[PDB]
This record gives C-alpha cells, sequence and structure tokens, in this order.
C-alpha cells in the first residue's frame, strides 16, 4: 500500500502543466491502496479545527501554494464527512458543534449535545473505542498538547454531562451526578485515572494538583493517586526518553506543562483592517517551545514505540490540538504552526504504518473553524493580517464570524483522509460516528 | 459501475449508530467504482463557488444534517483541489482567484491571472478541452444559468485578456489588442460564435443584440449574425424542446434571458445581527421562475439527448452560476436555491452515465466563498441570517468577508467527486489545472 511520494507542482507554475501535482493516470495506485484485510493497530491523528480552509492556509505560507504536506497531504483516500451535533432538548440537529459533542461522536458513535462527554442526550454512558480496545487486550494510547482534561483527549476514557467538569472540584459543582462525593464515577481527572490507558501524555499538570474529595484516595491529590496507582509519572522529554515499558502494569502518564502545551510559533494576533494598516508578518518560532518539552512528533513516535510491544496491537489517539485555540485567537502564525507540527506527527504515523503494513491511519479534524484566506486588498470587518509566504508572495488570513473575544466554529463538512486496511470507508460523503463503526470494524474490536 | 445510492442517517439521529451513513464496508463497492478505460464521454458540472460550506448549508436546509444530495453527494471518488491563480506581473501564486483565472485553469490547463480568459500570463492563447474536443470530431455542450458572456462558459470559447470584453463595445475600449476591427479575434460574444459548439444554452441575451465593428458582419448585430452563420436559436422551453438536430450544420444556441436567468428561491438578504433582531428565513419559490423558462435539469437533459447523437462521443459543461453571485449578495436562500438546482442537473447526468457505462461525470467548484454556518446565537461583524431547514431547527449563516457591497471568495482548497472512467484521478490532493489533462486522457483527447 503507497502513500502519495509528491503531490506537489511538478514545475514551472507559470507554464503548461507546471502546477499539475499528478504525473500520470492514478488508477492502478488506487486500486492498491483498497485492502480489506483486519487492521492489527490504529492511529487516528486529530487536528483540532482543522478545516480545509485551516489545511490551505498552512500549506501555502508553510510549503507553498504548490507545495505539499508530507505528512497530511500523503494519504491516498480522502472523502469530507459531518459533524453536526444535538440540540439536547429536542434532538434535532444542532449544525455547529463543540470539541466535545463531536469527540464523543467518534469515540462512541453516538450523536450528543454540545458540552456532553461520553454520554448521549439523555445522559447515558457509552463506551468509548479506546475502552473497547483495552477490554479486547490491545495497547492504547492518549497523546494530545492540551490539557488532558480538555475534551478531546478526555472524550476517550471520562463520561461527564459537562466538558467544564476537570477536577473534583469543578464536577462536585457542575456535574452533581458525576460527583464522586455524590456516588458518581469521578471527575474527568478521575476517570482518566480509572480508565488505565497504556501511554498518556499531555499537559494540564495543574489540575493534578486538586485533592479527591472521597474514596479511596479521598484527601490525597491526583497526581498522588496516580503514583499509588501505579503510573510512571514524566515531565520532561529526557525522562519520556528513559521510559521502555508503558503496559498495564506500569502505566505511562507524561505531564509536560501546567496547561496545554506552549504554541511553536509566535506572531501578532489578526487586526481590524490588518493588512492594510499594518506591515506583513513573517511568524517566528517561540523561544520558550523548549529542548526539554517533547513536540508532538516526538511523543507520538514514543507512544508508538511503546505501544507496539503489544503484540494484540494498539489504538492510539493523537491531537494537534493548539489549531484550534489559536484558531480562536485569531492569531494566524499559532495556528499555521501547530498544523505544521501536525504535519510531522502525521510523517511519524505514515512511516510506522508503512513498514508495518497492517496499520489504518487517519487524518481528520473534529469540526471546521473561522479563518478564511482573503484578496490581499480586502477590507473586512473583522480581524484580519497579512503573511509572508514561502512563496514570497503575500497571504491575507480573515476571521470575521464573531465579535467576541473568541472567533468562533463553523459547520462546513470536511476532509478525511485515511491509509491502510479499510481506509475505503472514509471516501466520499460519510458521518463522523461512522468513524467509530469503521475503527471497530477495522480492528475487528469485539 | 456504481453509485451511492443513499448516504443518508440510516435511522434516529439520537440512538448509537442512527447517525451512521454507511451500512457495511465500502471496500468492494470502491474497488468497483475503479476503471482506467477510455471514457466515451465527460459532464463537467460546475458550481460557481460551491466550496465545502457552501454544499453543507444547502443539505442542512433541504435535507437536512442527516440528509443526502442524489446528485451531489452520490459521487463515489472524491478528493480535494487547489485554485490559486498567479500575479500578472510577479508570477508568483496569488492564493484568491476570480472566475475567470480558475475557469482557464481547468480550460486550458495553465494557470493565469485575475481576470484573464484563455490566456497566460503572458497574454498567450492557450486551445480549451472543448476546441480540443471539437478538433477530434466529438460533440460539444456549454451550458449554464450566466450570460454566456460570463466567465465559465466564455472560458471554454474565448481568449480574452480581460473578462469584461462582452460584446465589440467593451473590447474595443478595454481588450485593444482583441478589438476586431484592431485586427484580433474578437469580443468573447463574437468568439463564442465562431467557436461553434454544437450546443451552448444560457441567459445574455442583450449582449447579442450590439453590432460588430469590423469583418463579415460588420453592422449587423451578433443575432443577426448568429443566425446567417447557421445557428439555431430559441429562446424558451417550448422552442428548446422543439429541437431534434445540435450539430456542426445546425449548431443551437439558446437564449433564455437578457442577463442571468432568474433565481430559482427568494428570500431576504443576510444583514447585521440579522440572526438575533430578525426572525427565522423560509424561503420561498420564485414566482418568476417560470414555466416557459427551462431549469438547470431541463437544459441538461435536452444537451445531453441531442450531444448523444454523435457516435464519437461528448463533451459537455453545465454551469450552476447563481451559488456564487447570491453567495456575493449574501443571499442565503438564493445561494442555497441555486444549488439544489445544481443537484437536480447532477442527477440526470449521474443517471445517463449510469445506463451509457463509458462516461466520466465530474461535480466541483471554480473556488470556495464567504457563507460560512455558525451558532444560532452568534453576534457577528459581518451579514448572518437564521435559516428554518427541513430539520424543524434553525441555522445560522454568515458573511464577513467584507465590508463593501460583495461578499468575497476564499482560498480554501474544495471538493472534487467523480464517477466513470479516470475517477480515480480526482481522489487525494490535485490541482485544478490537474483537470485539463485528466480530462483530455480520459478522452484519449489527441
Ligand atoms: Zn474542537
Ligand atoms: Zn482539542
Ligand atoms: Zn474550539
Ligand atoms: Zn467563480
Ligand atoms: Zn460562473
Ligand atoms: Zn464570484
Amino acid at each position: 500500500m503507497p502513500v502519495l511520494e509528491n503531490r506537489a507542482a511538478q514545475g514551472d507554475i507559470t507554464a503548461p502543466g507546471g502546477a499539475r501535482r499528478l504525473t500520470g493516470d492514478q488508477t492502478a495506485a488506487l486500486r492498491d491502496s483498497l485492502s480489506d484485510k483486519p487492521a492489527k493497530n490504529i492511529i487516528l491523528l486529530i487536528g483540532d479545527g482543522m478545516g480545509d480552509s485551516e489545511i490551505t492556509a498552512a500549506r501555502n505560507y508553510a510549503e507553498g501554494a504548490g507545495g505539499f504536506f508530507k505528512g497530511i497531504d500523503a494519504l491516498p483516500l480522502t472523502g469530507q464527512y459531518t459533524h453536526y451535533a444535538l440540540n439536547k432538548k429536542t434532538g434535532k440537529p444542532d449544525y455547529v458543534t463543540d470539541s466535545a459533542a463531536s469527540a464523543t461522536a467518534w469515540s462512541t458513535g453516538v450523536k450528543t449535545y454540545n458540552g456532553a462527554l461520553g454520554v448521549d442526550i439523555h445522559e447515558k454512558d457509552h463506551p468509548t473505542i479506546l475502552e473497547m480496545a483495552k477490554a479486547a487486550g490491545l495497547a492504547t494510547g492518549n497523546v494530545s498538547t492540551a490539557e488532558l482534561q480538555h475534551a478531546t483527549p478526555a472524550a476517550l476514557v471520562a463520561h461527564v454531562t459537562s466538558r467544564k467538569c476537570y477536577g473534583p472540584s469543578a464536577t462536585s459543582e457542575k456535574c452533581p451526578g458525576n460527583a464522586l462525593e455524590k456516588g458518581g464515577k469521578g471527575s474527568i481527572t478521575e476517570q482518566l485515572l480509572n480508565a488505565r490507558a497504556d501511554v498518556t501524555l499531555g499537559g494540564g499538570a495543574k489540575t493534578f494538583a486538586e485533592t479527591a474529595t472521597a474514596g479511596e484516595w479521598q484527601g490525597k491529590t491526583l497526581r498522588e493517586q496516580a503514583q499509588a496507582r501505579g503510573y510512571q509519572l514524566v515531565s520532561d522529554a529526557a525522562s519520556l526518553n528513559s521510559v521502555t515499558e508503558a503496559n498495564q502494569q506500569k502505566p505511562l502518564l507524561g505531564l509536560f506543562a501546567d496547561g496545554n502545551m506552549p504554541v511553536r510559533w509566535l506572531g501578532p494576533k489578526a487586526t481590524y483592517h490588518g493588512n492594510i494598516d499594518k506591515p506583513a508578518v513573517t511568524c517566528t518560532p517561540n523561544p520558550q517551545r523548549n529542548d526539554s518539552v517533547p513536540t508532538l512528533a516526538q511523543m507520538t513516535d514514543k507512544a508508538i514505540e511503546l505501544l507496539s510491544k503489544n503484540e494484540k496491537g494498539f489504538f492510539l489517539q493523537v491531537e494537534g490540538a493548539s489549531i484550534d485555540h489559536q484558531d480562536h485567537a485569531a492569531n494566524p502564525c499559532g495556528q499555521i504552526g501547530e498544523t505544521v507540527d501536525l504535519d510531522e506527527a502525521v510523517q511519524r504515523a505514515l512511516e510506522f504504518a508503512k513498514k508495518e503494513g497492517n496499520t489504518l491511519v487517519i487524518v481528520t479534524a473534529d469540526h471546521a473553524h473561522a479563518s478564511q484566506i482573503v484578496a490581499p486588498d480586502t477590507k473586512a470587518p473583522g480581524l484580519t493580517q497579512a503573511l509572508n509566504t514561502k512563496d514570497g508572495a503575500v497571504m491575507v488570513m480573515s476571521y470575521g464570524n464573531s465579535e467576541e473575544d473568541s472567533q468562533e466554529h463553523t459547520g462546513s463538512q470536511l476532509r478525511i483522509a485515511a491509509y491502510g486496511p479499510h481506509a475505503a470507508n472514509v471516501v466520499g460523503l460519510t458521518d463522523q460516528t461512522d468513524l467509530f463503526y469503521t475503527m471497530k470494524a477495522a480492528l475487528g474490536l469485539k
């Protein structure tokens, strides 16, 4: 099964055939990309808010319009999927989902309301693909650049009526029925610890400082509970690299930041008439991204290495989180840098998947976002910014779907690409909940 | 070769698996959708400005979130392609293309600057897929809901330095080098008449009233020229239905409107805080759409019928034009109605293509647009409107990328779907210029 080695402009963009990405008929290559045998492993790469627009903006800036993302764009089977949520009261569709309801849709196969994690509109729990993979004996991984309490990673291990129920404190107040001291299963964090994935890497070390309100570990900080339960904790890249075992007996919990991990690129925020009144921006790397902080690609590589020791196979979800945050923040450079960041991780996954031959890799996003690529001389009512792309030309990005502090999500259907056994199931129009069924069947999960 | 007969939510959206669009593994069906034998015919359906956002908004409103477009969504092979244009002075990419440069890209295989038709950045002419198809002996059709002088349909038959050079008058002034009286090939309209496609259906009958400034038909209106050249003219649905022959000897020229043909649905324009201050809108069919005016689907069916008499095969380009116009106008109802209108036309093409067995059908857009689907309670800086969808729920659409009169195009890559021989060539990431080579090869054009 081949991966598109190169879909970049073949030559001089100004000449006939120069901007072509294909070099011949693709029929045969596509025939070789189709396989229905079981998938032994599954790596799900999620770019939060990485719609088609976000991918194009990132490509234009970092690789050039005629460029090609060695990871994101290398997947052969492509399609578009819907991610509408449901209104809790009416059961009718809610065209623009949040990160919680969408994550639940692909992790459980059931639609839900905005803000929900692992439960339907009737607040009923549903087993996640991770819980199922684990029950079947497969190694499980949950990686992300955001706080592990964040919607995307949480959705695979917690079941709460509200994404806001991070630790004991918030839970008791906002999620009474889930409150441990009220007979519930506990907060997102407490449930994360219970779920016991083999590898869990992300940020949000601050929340682990809270103390449990009940149970065996009442009075103990969640960090202490983690230690007492057998979790091997790592907080930097050096220690992460020293890890050799990651199993049910010695599960790994990496906390590399108080909150979300540092953004890769710095750049100013978009501004009213920014492409007109202000000079073009060139993004600069974040001096604080550190050498002590592992990159998304590094975390992915480690998770793969450790999870691959399991004879049964593994399920790994990797999230390029900050694309969504920086999109909300209307910060082009942050948004793009996180997309480039994700690309690298996709590459690692594709490299392993190609050698192993029985790995289904899927790259997609939970929902679309605000950013739009508009003409240079655009006078928009929102925030805009002009950037100096790799092409030596200027690209203007716009965010104008909110007068408030944060730019909002959008409902547009978006790309989903895959590679390996059962990838055909992402082609054409599909729903986000179909992804749950695709992964479960590919893994023969039962 | 099968077409997705149903990719709608299989059941109760609120229950597990209820929102799924798939009923089983798609590997086999996809393997049956792959074929490399020659395509005897080609039907290219273009939705002007019909990006992924536009398609979703139209589906949500007309069919429901869990709904399915029997035409637009029925195509099995899908992917995403780029449509950046070029800066005339520098040769560097211009991330947001106009309707002219994009149409030129797929019709000639060479990128060009915004505003150009059938020429590269050095203003050099390049033969179009239509001119080539004709030269090879195939029947050719050029259908659209806009004026035939419009960029999309014009791109297949005219070569001018500016899309503004509609008739003799504008040409002499804006395109000196193309002006007939100055030794050029003539205006867009004059060149259309020379090109002599077998079937050409659209609007823009007004422009045909201008008089030629030179040549054999100097002093004669372009309409009279058409008649003297042997073109059989029709101006309504009754007469269009009476047509039995459409060939090089008796080519058909249908002009069904002074300008662009009537919009299918009426509704108010989006407005500032419209989803807040104003009531939800239910689109209403345009009373003036008429029974005397053929619909896009009717024109398509006639073109296929007449073009299918040709033993060699045919090339037909059909355009759902007003999607773009109504998008500029920030009129949700007009935008969606035109997408529903195009869906019907895609259905007729799919039906024929399925029976014939050797027809490559392609449905795509020249570039993305402004409209975004945002949350109901959104307070946006632009124009917004709440709509009553088929789901009995409300969807809010937003346009906020321009403070000026018209909302602008956007640079995001967008969907391209195909069906039939050589459809595999649209899968994955590709460039718009690749479509030229795909069609030429599929047709074995030489
Ligand atoms: Zn999200
Ligand atoms: Zn996220
Ligand atoms: Zn978000
Ligand atoms: Zn256009
Ligand atoms: Zn058009
Ligand atoms: Zn336009």
